[PDB]
């Protein structure tokens, strides 16, 4: 009952924690999670977001997605066979992902049972004193209290939960959450947002709709995926949109009205209409703090509902702690995955580290995709009073011969011109996220262009272009757009 | 005419060469090749070997030669389509791949029009004096005079040319420049050959090879894929064995007859037989210096007969020089393309410099693919007192999925563990060769394990298995290996 730390969330944050602590340096270690195996009622479980209705069941489906386009692409190769007889079943995909996942879930109880002190605890985690986790039956304060924890360390990693936007009819529309178990792909669809979530999303949908199908993505501004690179963010636009998804920017749905055939009738603020079996709502995702009782031992939150916390994640708190998605920065798996491991490292190794949350690595799964480390033009001609962008579009040769000709692959580096030091490598296309990852490195070990254009290319690679460009496009000088220095 | 430079070969590093000596250092530039466009009679052309017969169509074809795994794979994600409606219109393929090349051939044209003091001569160039390259109708050095070139700098960039064995019945075999113009696929074909052209060739015939059709690979020693990383080379013999290709290991033709149909027939040095439509030969290529009268200059040759250069690609004749395959190093574009701007940079631009052909990241578009750069274990180790292996290796999620349950992806970091200094890392598996590049930027940079395992994930991916080794999976301490 006694436990050097208990964590409350058995997701990417704190499995990494957990394990570290228990493996490391032989702590005694609880795991608090509200459900063994994904899905339904509560959808993350055991493994956490990402493993159960994140990052794994997503890349799977847009894996699933891309070979609507393989099939189309083959014929410039050669490939023959009856289009007509060609079906998308989405429920074998649906099938495949559930037994996919459940062997993850299953593999995460075999390390919590083979692990010693390592202890996985059913149920809702809150904190009653600095000192003490109960585990309820429930989300409810008032449920009966499955057990007691001791807690030299309280870990919170409890991720984050969709944003459901309190509008008439909300509770005809649904989160990423349900997308992964809809019983029947939808012909018409509506996702709400332009972050990532709904862009992977409107691929999917795009890639299993019945004969007659259309794929809506809506964003409240005027061009999706705020924080990617402008080029990128124009680009993926025309790409879903050559793809048959229809892009409606500056558009919010104003309320929802199921009609008599269970279909949804959607209004907008505009005043527009439309009619789809699903509208999903990919907003925003937001920290799940209420059901921790934070006002019980005064842990503060931010303006943002995110739980406050120092580069070390702790809280105001002593022995509290807080990583992953319920502290509202970088909503990624391996962010949460590194704070765990530092925390542990700091806490419980006597070898403080900090997270690095600059020149991070990550990937949109769009259609083509999108991979990308470090700054924006933008944010950098802001901090640099002299910023660099070499960029290089091409047709790839392959899309060419394979018919998606509006598949343009986009490599952008941004630097400080003063030094040649990278800030940061925007990819759009196919490996654009597993081009990025070895960027992530070069970014670390402060890559200059230089180190780039004088590495000799792997060929033929769309790779190769990032150490092909040795000649700005143009340039930011004290925030203002230029062709030429002076 | 009077030239700065002449170039003997519109390859890959000649045409770097000639573009940086003219755009970049104001030189009057003429270039030399055998023929305008792809194909037969000379194969190579404007362009170099890449684009006419070798990377260039060759990913085009091992891009259509993907999809048959596509196809298969689709089912397990749930598409469904009349199976027994599939065919590989190996036709088609190669119509694209033609206009593909030659598309690169008609644009290299427009650059010469387009470009002043860039000149194109079409035919066989050779070296009459020390300053002085004379272009004739053919290969033969007793063929008509069409241009006589005076030169201050003469650069040889012819590259190289498959090896053909000398064995009975060799005129039965091609090579893989033949191989990219066959008019329909083999039902049956053995690539003769345990490299990156054999490998990938196997690949493509594979996918495209006619109903009841077999790939038969043979190679002379035990295991394919030789100067690759151990594990890659065990892994990818079993999966193309997976995909149903025939390796045959410690075998080499002896000779080879037509049967009656005009089938080859061929006899192994270990007595057995084999029927096969096509034999590709891919033992081998060998720099082209032949046809270049070397012996008119006394620029010096090895007995290989590759052009022996110093560090700076300079012959041992001033004012000539040797960037490429001819000079047999690295026989991959990307190096011929440094090597030949180096030159350029430190002949006309004072700025000397040599190509690094160390930690150059390199690819074999096999299926799954290999991304490499830097030095396999059993290297290091006898170079290194202590070697680190930090070793991944999984069936990938969606393999699981697609049925492709064979498919293990590998990522292999070896490092001098002394200092945790990355000397190596070697991929297998989807993504492999767009991975490996940014790599061959960290091994550049001096990266360390620490570096890779400090860089946060991206994911879901193959690449973030390269940033998630802490511990290494063995060592080789004084070139002894150490579980
Ligand atoms: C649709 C989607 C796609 C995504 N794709 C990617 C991607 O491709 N790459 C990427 O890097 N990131 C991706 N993410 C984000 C990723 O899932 C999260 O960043 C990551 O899971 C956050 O980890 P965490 O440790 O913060 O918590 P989580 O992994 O969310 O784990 C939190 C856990 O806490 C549990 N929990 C909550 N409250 C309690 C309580 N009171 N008591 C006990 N247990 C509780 C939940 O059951 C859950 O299992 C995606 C997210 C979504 C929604
Ligand atoms: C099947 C195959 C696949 C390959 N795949 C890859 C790959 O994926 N990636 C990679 O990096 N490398 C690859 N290579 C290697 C790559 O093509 C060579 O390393 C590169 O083309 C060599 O460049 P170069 O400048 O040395 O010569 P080349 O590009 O071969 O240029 C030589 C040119 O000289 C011409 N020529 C020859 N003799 C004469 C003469 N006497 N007068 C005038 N012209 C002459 C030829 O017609 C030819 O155009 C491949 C090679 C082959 C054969
Ligand atoms: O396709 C291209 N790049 C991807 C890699 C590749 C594939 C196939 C190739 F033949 C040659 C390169 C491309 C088009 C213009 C410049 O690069
Ligand atoms: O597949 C794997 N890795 C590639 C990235 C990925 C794709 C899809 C996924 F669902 C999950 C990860 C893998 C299997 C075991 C460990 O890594
Ligand atoms: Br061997
Ligand atoms: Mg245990
Ligand atoms: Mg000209």
């Amino acid at each position: 009952k006694a436990f050097d730390l208990v964590v409350i969330g058995a997701g990417s944050g704190g499995l990494e924690a957990g394990w570290n602590a228990a493996t490391l340096y032989g702590k005694r270690v609880a795991v608090v999670d509200v459900q063994t195996s994904h899905g339904p009622p509560f959808y993350a479980a055991l493994g956490g977001t990402c493993v159960n209705v994140g990052c794994v069941p997503k890349k799977l489906m847009v894996t699933g997605a891309q070979y609507m386009d393989h099939l189309r692409e083959s014929a410039g190769f050669g490939w023959e066979f009856d289009g007509s007889s060609v079906k998308a079943n989405w429920k074998k995909l649906i099938a495949a992902k559930n037994e996919a996942v459940l062997d993850i879930n299953k593999s995460y109880e075999g390390m919590f049972n083979d692990t010693e002190g390592l202890d996985f605890f059913l149920g809702w985690g809150s904190l009653e004193s600095k000192n003490v986790v109960v585990v309820r039956e429930t989300a409810d304060p008032k449920s009966a209290v499955k057990e007691r924890l001791q807690a030299d360390h309280i870990l919170l990693a409890t991720g984050s939960w969709p944003q459901m936007p309190a509008i008439p009819g909300i509770e005809h529309c649904i989160s990423s959450n349900e997308a992964f178990y809809l019983p029947e792909p939808p012909r018409r669809v509506l996702t709400v947002g332009g972050g990532f979530i709904s862009v992977e999303f409107a691929g999917i949908f795009n890639a299993y709709k019945p004969p007659g199908g259309k794929v809506t993505l809506c964003y409240r501004n005027n061009l999706i995926l705020r924080g990617f690179d402008e080029t990128i963010r124009e680009e993926v636009t025309k790409q879903l949109t050559a793809n048959g998804i229809e892009i409606m920017t500056n558009e919010n749905p104003a309320k929802v009205s199921l009609n008599t055939d269970g279909s949804k009738h959607v209004t907008f603020e505009s005043g527009k209409t439309l009619d789809v079996d699903v509208v999903m709502m990919a907003i925003g995702r937001i920290p799940r703090t209420n059901d921790l009782q934070l006002g019980n031992v005064g842990v503060k939150l931010t303006p943002k509902g995110g739980v406050q916390v120092d580069e070390f994640s702790r809280t105001n708190v002593p022995n509290i702690y807080a990583i992953g998605d319920i502290t509202d920065r970088l909503m990624l798996t391996p962010v949460a995955i590194n704070e765990g491991a530092a925390l542990v490292d700091t806490v419980f190794g006597n070898k403080p580290r900090k997270t690095d949350h600059t020149r991070v690595a990550s990937a949109v799964f769009s259609i083509p995709p999108i991979g990308t480390c470090g700054l924006i033009e933008e944010v950098a001609a802001k901090e640099f009073e002299k910023v660099a962008v070499y960029m290089s579009s091409f047709t790839p040769l392959m899309h060419n011969i394979s018919g998606s000709k509006y598949k343009k692959f986009v490599a952008k580096i941004v630097t400080n011109h003063s030094d040649g030091t990278v800030l940061g490598v925007h990819l759009l296309g196919d490996g654009a996220p597993e081009i990025i990852q070895a960027v992530g490195v070069c970014l670390r070990l402060n890559a200059k262009i230089s180190d780039f254009y004088n590495t000799i290319g792997v060929h033929p690679t769309s790779a190769e272009e990032l150490c092909s460009m040795r000649t700005p496009s143009y340039y930011y000088v004290k925030g203002e757009k230029m062709e030429k220095l002076p």
